[PDB]
């Protein structure tokens, strides 16, 4: 459709809410579950809703295929408790100078320019460069670290189906790159450890076990595929929202503690990730529908966001929403393990552009410009005027 239905899906999940909440798609395949405590049950029910899309034998076994995201328990628990020793407070406390002083750089690279892209010169860079930073990809490398990230995550430029190949693969070149890329850094800190993710990760222990090369290979990757372009989005988003509610913006100025919570009403509101995929394991059945063993369900966060049994005037932009019990980050135990990082990136980010630019407002040459996704929600661009020079 137009652009503006694009950015605007929540009218079709109200229409699916309100109607069956709870739907087969044949053409998709899959069940679309679109109410609050639907979502929340099959996040939750890990053990009836799985996670395992490792890739059978006969396809490519990318370290990528058997990280954290893919699998099930029991394998899944063992490999959470160990990265989680990575995304500690503790940790937290070396990364906000590092995301500030990144941020800080960003910002001066386009102090020359009146009219920026929040995008391309602010949101789509800081989380590439901060995670290649914490994990521990030396400075000589980020540019390259970059470019196989923007590969990974390209859109195709034109449809041809020759086209599809060659992006396919160039990502699949990218990864492997990223592989051979990470097995060095791992040896480089197997004998030099540091002060960063990868060395942490060789180290962490739990009940004996260890993670093996491999999979901290796999699980660097998917910190590459799960946190720049959410991230990205959530900051780009964060702007889009204060942009379209002045008096949510002016209010925030004057009441700075607010910040992390108006977050939370954009992950609530225009959340990064606006749905999920789930295979179920066993027969059960969901608001009077039967789902059967093998079939793929696909839970609609952005859709439980807007019910407004948990979220009170669901359609509202409230930057001190109470309660806010969104599940923008996952539910149950795939929840988001970078979210205090999302949630720092985003803050440190949105705290210097408030306070830089008080005035900033849309461009004049401003376009509502949508990624295409549906299960991703944001911005290929967002220009804004900061309103610091003379017209
Ligand atoms: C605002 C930005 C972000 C959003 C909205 C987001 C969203 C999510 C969601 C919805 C899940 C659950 C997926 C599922 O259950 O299958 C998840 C899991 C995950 N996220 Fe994030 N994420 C964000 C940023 C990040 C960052 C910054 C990182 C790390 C640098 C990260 C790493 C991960 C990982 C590793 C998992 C898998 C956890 C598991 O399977 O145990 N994400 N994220
Ligand atoms: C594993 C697959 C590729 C890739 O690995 C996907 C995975 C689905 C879940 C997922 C979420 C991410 O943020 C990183 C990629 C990824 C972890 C996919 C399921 C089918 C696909 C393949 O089987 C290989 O093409
Ligand atoms: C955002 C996810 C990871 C990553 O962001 C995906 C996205 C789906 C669209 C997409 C296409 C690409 O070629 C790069 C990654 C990516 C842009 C996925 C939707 C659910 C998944 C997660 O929720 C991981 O937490
Ligand atoms: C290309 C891969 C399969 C697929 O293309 C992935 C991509 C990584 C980002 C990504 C996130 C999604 O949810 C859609 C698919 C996809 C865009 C993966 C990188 C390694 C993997 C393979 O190399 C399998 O052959
Ligand atoms: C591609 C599918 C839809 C969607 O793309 C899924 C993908 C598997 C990988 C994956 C993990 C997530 O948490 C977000 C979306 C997503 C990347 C699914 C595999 C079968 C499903 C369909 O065939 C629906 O049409």
């Amino acid at each position: 459709q137009t652009k503006e239905e694009r950015f605007n899906p929540f009218s079709w999940y109200e229409e699916m809410r309100n109607t069956a909440p709870v739907q087969w798609d044949e053409e998709r395949q899959v069940w679309d579950v679109f109410h609050y405590d639907g979502v929340k049950e099959v996040l939750e029910q890990k053990n009836i809703f799985s996670s395992d899309r490792r890739p059978p034998q006969n396809q490519r076994q990318t370290a990528l295929g058997t990280s954290l995201i893919n699998i099930d328990p029991p394998k899944h628990a063992e490999m959470r408790a160990l990265v989680n020793k990575a995304f500690t407070p503790k940790a937290m406390k070396a990364w906000e100078p590092k995301i500030a002083r990144i941020t800080n750089e960003l910002l001066q690279e386009v102090e020359h320019l009146e009219d920026i892209d929040i995008v391309e010169h602010l949101s789509y860079p800081l989380p590439v460069m901060v995670i290649a930073d914490i994990l521990g990809v030396p400075i000589e490398d980020q540019r390259q670290f970059k470019d196989w990230s923007d590969i990974i995550v390209a859109g195709p430029s034109n449809n041809e189906r020759e086209t599809l190949e060659k992006l396919q693969q160039e990502k699949m070149k990218a990864n492997d790159e990223l592989e051979t890329y990470f097995y060095r850094i791992i040896e480089e800190k197997r004998t030099r450890p540091g002060d960063d993710i990868i060395s942490v990760l060789l180290q962490a222990k739990e009940e004996g076990k260890q993670l093996t090369d491999e999979e901290i290979v796999g699980f660097s990757i998917l910190l590459l595929i799960a946190g720049n372009e959410t991230t990205t989005n959530l900051i780009s988003n964060t702007i889009y929202c204060l942009m379209e509610d002045k008096a949510s913006f002016e209010r925030l100025k004057r009441e700075k503690e607010l910040l992390p919570s108006g977050i939370e009403e954009v992950l609530r509101y225009r959340s990064p990730v606006q749905a999920l995929h789930r295979i179920v394991k066993e027969d059960v059945t969901l608001a009077g529908k039967k789902l059967k063993a093998g079939e793929h369900v696909v839970p609609w966060m952005g859709s439980a966001h807007r019910d407004a049994e948990y979220f009170e005037d669901p359609e509202v932009f409230k930057i001190d929403r109470k309660p806010n019990v969104h599940m923008a980050f996952g539910r149950g135990i795939h929840f988001c393990l970078g979210a205090p990082l999302a949630r720092i990136e985003a803050k440190i980010m949105l705290a210097e552009l408030i306070d830089r630019y008080p005035q900033m407002d849309w461009s004049p040459s401003f376009e509502l410009k949508p990624i295409e996704s549906t299960f991703v929600y944001g911005l290929k661009e967002l220009l804004i005027r900061k309103n610091v020079h003379h017209h």
